């Protein structure tokens, strides 16, 4: 199928990835640089993010579903299901509300593309109404993450993609703080891309530090897989 061989030819090796945020969470403006590398045929990613202006104001975890759907590994009996891919190279713009439960929301957008060989994420945040003392200004949250899986529905109308789910952050006294996210893809080129059944992807990451970098920064490494589609 030359739309399996095309969209996803781009990923059938190991991709270079550069990732670019600019932020401003209740007027506290801050960027972020993350460079590393896709490897789709094992639904694998493997990035470092640094931050290029000093502290971050808010904790790593709550930037991790920010800063990829692309690099998910779909079996080959759901390859018809791909929409991220489809898209490529000229890519899709990934937008976000992220509803922290009892605290401020960000809004972002993203388009990923390709820039090159270099698969490229540019995004914007905007977070507002947070809490001085809440679990994000507050720096509450745990340097950890947890499994999720995340519903990929069609939205025809847009000729995208919505996304809907609950990420928990674990606290250190045993509760969670919860981000509701709500989210829309949609191609930003005019040519054809699939538009899925209904289906899940399901996220493994684990976050370290690089022992050897003193700027402020996370080590993120993921693992995607779609099922859900028998």
């Amino acid at each position: 199928d030359p739309m399996v061989s095309k969209g996803e030819e781009l990923f059938t090796g190991v991709v270079p990835i550069l990732v670019e945020l600019d932020g401003d969470v209740n007027g506290h403006k801050f960027s972020v640089s993350g460079e590393g590398e896709g490897d789709a045929t094992y639904g694998k990613l493997t990035l470092k993010f640094i931050c290029t202006t000093g502290k971050l104001p808010v904790p790593w975890p709550t930037l991790v579903t920010t800063f990829l759907m692309c690099f998910a590994r779909y079996p080959d009996h759901m390859k018809q299901h791909d929409f991220f891919k489809s898209a490529m190279p000229e890519g899709y713009v990934q937008e976000r509300t992220i509803f922290f439960k009892d605290d401020g929301n960000y809004k972002t957008r993203a388009e990923v593309k390709f820039e090159g060989d270099t698969l490229v994420n540019r995004i914007e945040l905007k977070g507002i109404d947070f809490k001085e003392d809440g679990n994000i200004l507050g720096h509450k949250l745990e340097y950890n993450y947890n499994s999720h899986n995340v519903y990929i529905m069609a939205d025809k109308q847009k000729n995208g993609i919505k996304v809907n789910f609950k990420i928990r952050h674990n606290i250190e006294d045993g509760s969670v703080q919860l981000a509701d996210h709500y989210q829309q893809n949609t191609p930003i080129g005019d040519g054809p891309v699939l538009l899925p059944d209904n289906h899940y992807l399901s996220y493994q990451s684990a976050l370290s530090k690089d022992p050897n970098e003193k700027r402020d920064h996370m080590v993120l490494l993921e693992f995607v897989t779609a099922a859900g589609i028998t």
